[PDB]
Formats: C-alpha cells, structure tokens, sequence
C-alpha cells in the first residue's frame, strides 16, 4: 500500500522508418547478396536470403513504422546500422542524453524536482558502457543526490525496475526515478528478414513515490519470474576480444516461433494467478498494459485472461508506431493511455520476453 | 532480522606474479620503443615507460593475482587472455564461475536451490546483455523465482546486498548474490599505471530473513553515487555504429584523482554511519573495505579509527587477489568473518568507479 507511479515520460528520436523503407532496404541487401553469391546458391554451400515486404511485417506483428536514432545507415544496404559518432567523455552519452530527456518529462509530470528524488535506476536491455554506470551519468546530469545503478533484464527490465523501485521505497527511499533507454538499432541485425522489423528506438522514464495524496497508479501486487532460455540471445560482450570471436551471433538472434509458443501461456498463467490472488476478475481490469512486441501475441494473451469478447480497447497497442521497444514498451503504453482509466479502476502492467523473463503488476488508479 | 549466512569463493587456477607481469610489460615497451624510434625522436609518439615488481607492490600492496588464462596475458604480442567461444548449450564462462562460488556459499549457509527466491549477479562487467547471466546462473543451480543483472562496478556487492535486503524486506526468504569479475577481459595490460591493479575471482553470498542462523545481521546501509569520469571504459554495443577509433575501450583511470576524491568521501560515509548507529570506531571489530589499494585502506582506517588502530581490524586480501572490483570486499569477509565473535560489530564498505560508495554496518550472531 501507499506506493504510486505518479508520472511517466517519453522520448523518441525524430527520424521514422516505415515498413516499406525497411523492406525496400533489406530487399536491396538480399538482392545484392544473392547475386554476388549466385554460384554459391546453386551449390547449396551458402544459404540463399529471402526478402521481406511491408505486408509481411505488419501481418506478422502489427508494426507499421518505428522511430530510429539515425535513418541513413540503417536503410543503406551497404551499412545496415545507424551512422553515429563517438562523443568525448565531457559530453553526455547518447543513452544518458535520451534518459535525461525522458526523465525530465516524468519529473515535470509528477511535479517533482531533483532534490525530491533518492534513487535512479536505469533498467533496460543494453547499457552503452560498463562503468561509470549510465544511471549515475543520468543522475548527476539531473542534479539528483542519492544513488544510482544499471540493471538488465531485457524485455522485462521495466517491471523488474518498478519492483526494485517499490522495494527501495519500502526501505526508506522517498521517490525513485526509473529510466529505460532502448537504442535497439545498435544491436538489431538488419540483414535478417525474420527480425529486422521487430525493434524501434525510444527512452521512457517513471517517477515512483510513497504518497497517499498525489494522483497516480498505486502498486498492489508484483509477480516477477525468470526461467533461462536460449530462444532470445545476443552473444556480444567484453570477452569477445579475448575469445577472438568468429561466430556471427553478436547481435539480436531469436527463434520467434518458440518464443511465441513458450511465452503466451506463461504470461496468461501468471496474470490469471495474480488476479485470483487479488480477488479480481479480468473484467475488473480497465486496461492491460502489455509488452509491445507482437499484437497477435497480445490479442492471444488478452483473450485467454479476459473473455473472447473483450473489447480491443482494453489492451492498448503502441507498437504500430514504435515497433518493439523492449523494456520501454509497457511504459509507452501506460504513458499514452493511463488517462483512459477512471479513479478507482484497476490496471495490469506486464512485460515479457528475453531471458525468459516475465513481470506482472496489478495497479489501481487514485486521483488527488 | 536479515543476515548474511554463507559466502563462497572461486578463483581461477593460474597465478601471475608482479615480476612476471612487470617482465611482460617491459618486453612490450622495450620492443614498442624500438619499432617507433623515428617518433620518439620526433615528438609525435612519446616514449613508453616500463615498471617493476617493486613499483607494483609499493604502489598497492599487490604481490600476485589469479587470472583466467595466463599465457596470453603475459604474451607481449597479445596482452589479453586466450579464451574460446562457447556454444549456447554450454554454461558461459561467467555463469560457470558464479555457479561454483554459489554452490560453496549455499553449502556454507546450509541451503539448497529450493530455499532461494532471488538470484542477483552484481558485478562490473556482464559477459552479454541477454539472456541475463543471473538467469543462466539461477537455471544451472535449479533455483525458482527471478534473477537479474546489476552493474555498479566496484560497489556492486554492497549495492547488491542492499537490494537483497530490500527483496527480503518485501517477501523474499533468501537471496543468492553473485559477483563474477573477469577483470582480465577489460584491463589494459599496455599501461604501467593500471596493468597490475586487477585480478579475476568469483564470490557469492546468501542473505536470509532469520533470527536463528549464524551470520552477519545487516543493521544499516548507506549507498552513494556521484558521476565521475576518473574511472571509465567506453567499450559497448554502439561502438560498431560509431565506427569507433579512440583507444579507450578498456579500463582507464586517473589514479591520483580517485585517491584524493574517494578516501575522505568513504571515511565521511563511515563516520556518519557510525554516529547514526550509536557506535564508535572502537566498537568495530573488523572493517572489510574495498580491496584495491592497501595505502588507501590504511589511510581510511586512520581517517575513521585512531592513528593507533592496528591493521588487524582491516583485513587485506589484495596482496593475493589484486583488486577484484565488486568481489573484493566479499573475499575479505569470506576470509576473515570467523575473526568476529558473537555480538561484535563489523563494517562492509566498497567504493570505486562511477564514484560509488556502499557501506554496511553488521553485527555477528552465532
């Protein structure tokens, strides 16, 4: 009791890549590859590459576009990664800069200032460097005094981060700033038709406070769950240098079919057990804020936990515009539609994905 | 009551002595300084400087360190360990070490996998971004619940202990906290002012809500961060997109500035914590401090206790392990927790990069 999400913030870069631009770009790479390797095709030595299309992407996921940090290099079929420049230690890192922008909006929405915050958690799927923690970089750019740390549970990092925020509040923290900064274009493989469309870039932030007198979503129950799986994995890391690594697996890899099979029943089972635990039915939940990877997966999970005739409207979809933003997804959804929940009504925040990880939070809105 | 009831320790097999390391770097610089003579006498590339086992020990108190693979580190044409990519079906290197340390901590604590609700990997460098290595560790141990990766570099262990307590305060029975530090994988062996600092280790700890198990009860925690570039490594996943070229993808430090900044900061945190808890420095049986610089711990101990405080109160293990980053303070607690008798108090304090400081007052219970 007494712990509320009182504000959220959102930043996305300016440039947009539509499905068609992305498909056009990969088609060119696949075409050139299949020419250059034609004799290797006819020989069965190397595997031929298959193009993609806007319809195949949208039908597979519900994604239509995504925001990206830098558009040219991603679409450039001879580059297939954003065109970025190294920054000097004296300027904000990219990740710290995005985090600060999202975080200032969360703070302004919650009506708090730097001196009001005690903890800064950077919770996301990939940190730009190991030390000093980018969370501490964000913390000091904002002028916040307390402590900060980086934390990684991939797609579920925001719901784990909310639990850790609530845990620190129970122990004495007044207010926690939770920040998720996902520059997925830095570790996505744009050569692969099966994953090149999945992810977008974004930063989100949340202010979590101990309060009974500010409007916000009070956290009622948290279920976190992990179970190791290699069905989503990125083997890039600081030991690749010492391994003299050669395997081409240093970016996002996924068996999408197995993830879909494994995670849908996992999420629904966790949500249902949580609702039972809380003496609530699915029809007491005004909004399900679900992970934003795949609208079919969401509709599936939604129709199990709720009725088959539940209104589309109760599980907001933002992935059409952002693609999958990994840990940031549920926060985007909450940021865009929390206003659709009435005073006293209930909501569910649930992330799921890599690691296998699942986090599920029951909340109830209070208006001050 | 929340209590540290077991610790565990794994280090790799091979040792590198200061003399072996100094010999190796000296081979590297004498040879480099030959390949680039037209630039030593031209002022474009500065002449590189060697060192010695004497310089190393005086600077730090370090005499040796364990490393994951010795030959490639010492080889002046390579200056980094020789490792092999493992397949996904194999325990990764970092999960493997953390498991070995975890099993020992569990055995010392008298617990099995089924007794553990949370697994935290708190260390200075994760081997990969996802799936979290903590989840690989939890799986391999057969633990149920949830796991996650957390990074505050040198202070990861004390920050991790805090999150362990928080998680227990909110319903967890028991937390396994693991620190795995393959510092040889991001150290710059070309640089005479840092190439000796770090060693490799894995440590683990069990934290429990209990009033009946022998261990160290957590009485107060104070964590602190404040951004500093005085310790930094710019290696990361965006390096490829930056088409990065600066030679800064390894550990880098301004050793003098960290010494001046950190020493008083830590003593101030400790002193303030001591006064908060109705304690004097004479009440503290043992100070388990970060294990980076023996002179730094010497000075901190005099900064908080008497000029007359005997070095027995602040155990040192960096002579054998070198600086083990987050794990260092857990090695010291593991090696000398027995030196504290029932009802006596202790202080666990790590500090370092980020500027981070974490400090914990404990009291031993039988």
């Amino acid at each position: 009791m007494g712990i509320r999400i009182t504000g959220t913030g959102l930043f996305h870069p300016t440039e947009i890549i539509s499905n068609e631009e992305l498909a056009d770009s990969l088609n060119a790479y696949v075409e050139q590859y299949n020419q250059e390797n034609a004799e290797k095709i006819a020989a069965g030595e190397l595997e031929e590459l298959r193009g993609s299309s806007a319809e195949f992407i949208e039908k597979a996921s519900g994604i239509k576009r995504r925001y990206v940090i830098e558009k040219s290099g991603i679409l450039d079929p001879t580059r297939l990664r954003p065109r970025l420049s190294e920054r000097s230690n004296d300027e904000l890192s990219i990740q710290a800069e995005w985090g600060v922008i999202a975080a200032k909006q969360a703070m302004e929405n919650a009506g708090v200032t730097a001196e009001d915050i005690d903890v800064v958690i950077l919770a996301c799927s990939n940190m730009q460097r190991a030390y000093p923690a980018v969370a501490i970089e964000i913390q000091s750019a904002l002028g916040i005094q307390g402590y900060a740390y980086d934390m990684n549970v991939a797609c579920s990092a925001a719901t784990f981060g909310l639990k850790q925020a609530a845990d620190a509040i129970r122990s004495g923290a007044r207010r926690v700033l939770l920040v998720n900064v996902e520059i997925t274009s830095g570790h996505l493989d744009y050569r692969n038709r099966d994953c090149h469309f999945i992810f977008g870039d974004v930063a989100t932030a949340s202010i979590i406070e101990e309060t009974t007198t500010k409007t916000g979503f009070e956290i009622l129950d948290i279920h976190l769950f992990t179970q190791f799986s290699n069905n989503i994995r990125n083997n890039f890391g600081f030991l690749n240098r010492s391994e003299d690594a050669v395997v081409d697996d240093k970016l996002f890899r996924q068996d999408g079919r197995k993830v879909f099979k494994d995670v849908c029943p996992l999420v629904a089972k966790i949500i249902n057990a949580q609702l039972e635990k809380m003496q609530l039915t699915a029809n007491d939940i005004k909004r399900f804020w679900l992970h934003q990877a795949n609208a079919n997966m969401n509709e599936l999970i939604l129709k199990y936990v709720a009725g088959k005739d539940a209104d589309l409207s109760r599980a907001p979809i933002i992935l059409d515009e952002f693609a999958n933003t990994s840990s940031a997804g549920v926060i985007i959804a909450l940021h865009r539609t929390g206003h659709e929940v009435d005073d006293g009504e209930y909501g569910v925040i649930s992330s799921f994905g890599a690691g296998y990880s699942v986090g599920s939070i029951v909340v109830q809105k209070h208006v001050a």
